[PDB]
């Protein structure tokens, strides 16, 4: 490897070998089907509300979320890069794909696929993944950086359906070396959401983009067709000459057949027969291929930036609605536009380069924290791209001022903005995305007083129940299944409107988006107050004994949806309590008087009885009336986690926090599995795991981060950073199961997950307040 010198990639990007084989893969624990796309995977490509797609650390296109709120994994084989090299005096040249596998038919069998195992390495630091190829038959050593412009505080470029593939050559032999790094691509229009006739009218064109000092050639992937549907649109792939490169091409090769069309010509001498023919398919697929081709001499280094980009404007959700994606602000919305935003990246992926650097460099730069925990917390970040985003920019059909936004909870639970795992998940977004986060924030804020009569069938009991009630927030904003945005409630498996948690969540989210924001944005504390207020009025009137805290139902009556809680629990009421205090300091800010009184003498008497029914002297009860009512739980002070980032102080003693979490240490993590895997749910006080529910016997990645957090405000840091490491170590290391790029909700001891590609983790950024 002699490739890492002339690159940067920095020390915290999580490493695999191309081609390795992980042997302790994880997988589902539960009982009905549940996505398992297997450890292949990496760093998505592709802005918020975009669509992207996840090139794994094998090379291949394979994880398609560009039908937005969808999960498709399969690799499109006609989608690679391939080398060419030949030794000046040698008869004959060797060329390669890239990929660290072959296709399973007979499609393309003239490439020479089984690129080899030891002989390259994937790193990836999101938004930016690498890879080396340091193989035996390639004198020359070759690298790519492939990232997209997902740049905090920045909302535009963030929105790019774009990549750019910045690769590295450098000559480390004695003899001259001709080159050549050839980009393929399917014309994939039809690959989603046309019912008949998948491939037909398709047609490739070229454009060349010549203007003094810039020479970019790309191929414009597209259809004939000028209607404005979902799978209509284009794809484009091109290259922006440099000093000492050609540039060839093939516009047509058909990608379902011997693929030899296109490869007889990379093969020989590693130029393309620069043919254009726009003739429209009918039933075959058909691909286009860009290639630059250089001479290398011994010593010598060269950079050539290649760039994907799809223009596929709208969005079309299984209820039938159509939105247009927000980066058609930038570039319009007929879906034309795919060689313009590739050449945005082209001409300006070095400025990019360098604001993902400047974001970035804060935390890489500070050497008092430790590579893994760099590692995780830009990793985990994928998430943002990945979780099925959507970001609209009008209604087809319809303009607003406000562009509505969601993330999916996952996959397999297919509802946006999940309010009881977003308190959790959603830190990135007040952190780095903050005027997203406040937009979600509001469309919360105007469904509180939403009511829907209709009633549908709760799954856990087979009972009918009302849609949503006046004053009650919402579990999530929809499905993309049906109408993100427009029907609210989608989740079924418990009913919502008697959860415990969620009127709190929300009120504590408000107001930790005005403290992390500055305390300066009293606009928007005015727009929610109303909501804020209503949702803790209505919590209230749940209160059955009187005791002024509301009583959980025993039923799982919040987001451990499985998991009983009857009376007072110290998970809602130490949340509910938390709500109160928030709600009292934005009655002060908005000179509210008498809300200030209200909920000042709520939380007088709440704190008192919470106090007085769950203090046991080490920890605080799971809560007043179950089975197992000491258990120790994990997330007992989710209520004090959020004060301490609000600064509403304590609201319970210092001491007891302090005891609290010293036993969640000492128990749920460190008598689980050796504290190697993170903080589990619920523990018995003699040390052996709570059985209740399967809930209580899992470690939630979200919850841990969470609770890693709050132990380091607390001061506990070593017990904060060992309990992260344990999340850490089961996502990326060796020792692990697997679950890089798709974090899952949960895993049980024996490390097999339910969930992947989930929300929840994402609170890792809580530990960068
Ligand atoms: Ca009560």
């Amino acid at each position: 490897d002699k490739i890492s010198h002339k690159i940067d990639i920095p020390d915290s990007a999580w490493t695999i070998g191309i081609g390795e084989k992980f042997k302790n893969a994880g997988h589902p624990n539960v009982k009905y089907p549940m996505i398992d796309d297997s450890y292949v995977q990496g760093a998505p490509l592709g802005g918020f509300g975009a669509g992207t797609i996840g090139r794994t650390y094998n090379g291949g296109f394979s994880r398609w979320h560009l039908e937005i709120g969808k999960n498709k994994y399969t690799t499109v084989y006609a989608n690679q890069f391939s080398v060419f090299q030949k030794v000046e005096g040698n008869k004959d040249g060797v060329a390669q794909v890239l990929y660290a596998g072959e296709p399973e038919n007979g499609y393309l069998s003239s490439w020479k696929w089984d690129y080899p195992k030891e002989s390259g390495m994937y790193y990836a630091l999101y938004p930016n993944s690498w890879y080396t190829y340091t193989n035996k038959d390639l004198p020359v050593q070759l690298a790519v950086k492939q990232f997209s412009p997902i740049i905090p505080y920045n909302y535009k470029e963030t929105s790019y359906p774009v990549a750019v593939f910045k690769w590295t050559a450098y000559n480390p032999t004695n003899k001259n070396v001709d080159v050549s790094i050839m980009f393929t691509w399917q014309n994939m229009i039809g690959f989603f959401g046309k019912q008949v006739n998948v491939n037909s009218g398709n047609f490739n064109k070229i454009i060349k983009d010549k203007s003094k000092d810039s020479e970019i050639v790309a191929a414009v992937m597209g259809n004939i067709s000028n209607d404005n549907e979902e799978w209509n649109g284009e794809y484009s792939i091109g290259v922006k000459k440099v000093p000492g490169v050609d540039i060839s091409y093939k516009a047509k090769f058909v990608t379902t057949g011997d693929g030899s069309d296109l490869w007889h010509e990379f093969s020989k001498n590693g130029i393309l027969d620069n043919k254009d023919d726009e003739t429209p398919t009918k039933q075959d697929g058909i691909g286009s291929a860009i290639a630059v081709n250089f001479k290398l001499q011994p010593g010598q280094t060269i950079e050539v930036p290649f760039a994907l980009s799809w223009d596929l404007p709208i969005m079309k959700f299984g209820g039938g609605d159509k939105w247009y994606k927000m980066y058609t602000k930038y570039f319009g919305k007929n879906g034309k536009n795919s060689f313009a935003i590739l050449k945005e990246a082209l001409n300006n992926y070095q400025k990019w380069e360098k604001m993902i650097d400047d974001w970035q460099k804060p935390i890489l730069s500070n050497k008092s924290k430790p590579d893994w925990y760099k590692t995780a917390l830009f990793n985990e970040l994928y998430y943002l791209a990945d979780g099925g985003t959507a970001w609209e920019n009008g209604k087809v059909g319809e303009k607003r001022t406000n562009n509505m936004f969601g993330l999916l909870a996952c996959f397999d639970y297919n509802y946006y903005e999940t309010l009881d795992v977003r308190f959790y998940g959603s830190f990135p977004l007040v952190m780095l995305w903050p005027d997203i986060e406040k937009q979600v924030m509001r469309q919360f804020a105007d469904t509180i007083n939403v009511q829907d009569s209709s009633e549908f069938k709760v799954g856990s009991n087979g009972a009918m129940a009302v849609k949503k009630v006046q004053g009650m927030i919402p579990h999530d904003l929809g499905s993309s299944y049906a109408l993100p945005w427009i029907k609210i409630n989608a989740y079924d498996w418990q009913n919502p409107n008697i959860w415990k948690d969620l009127n709190s969540k929300y009120v504590l989210l408000v107001y930790r988006d005005y403290v992390l924001t500055g305390k300066t944005d009293k606009e928007f504390l005015k727009y929610t107050w109303k909501s804020v207020k209503t949702a803790l009025d209505k919590l209230k009137e749940m209160d059955k004994d009187n005791d002024g805290i509301p009583d959980n139902e025993g039923i799982p009556d919040q987001t451990y949806d499985t998991w009983s809680m009857k009376g007072t629990s110290a998970y809602c009421g130490s949340l509910w309590l938390a709500a109160l205090k928030a709600a009292q300091e934005i009655g002060k800010v908005l000179k509210d008087n008498e809300a200030y009184i209200k909920y000042n003498e709520w939380y007088k008497i709440a704190q008192q009885n919470f106090e007085k029914e769950l203090w046991n002297g080490e920890y605080y009860n799971f809560d007043t009336e179950s089975d197992h009512k000491d258990s120790i739980m994990a997330d007992q002070l989710a209520g004090q986690w959020y004060a301490d980032i609000l600064r509403l102080g304590d609201i319970l003693p210092k001491d007891h926090v302090q005891k609290a979490l010293k036993k969640i240490y000492e128990f749920n993590v460190m008598k689980f599995e050796n504290g190697k895997m993170g903080a589990v749910n619920g523990m018995r006080p003699d040390g052996i795991v709570d059985e209740s529910d399967i809930q209580a016997q899992e470690v939630w990645t979200g919850v841990t981060y969470a609770l890693a957090s709050f132990m380091k405000y607390r001061g506990m840091t070593e017990e904060a950073y060992n309990t992260a490491y344990g999340v850490y170590k089961m996502t990326y290391d060796k020792s692990g199961k697997g679950y890089w790029f798709r974090t899952p909700e949960a895993w049980t001891k024996d490390g097999n997950y339910r969930a992947s590609m989930y929300m929840r983790p994402l609170s890792i950024w809580s530990m960068e307040v």
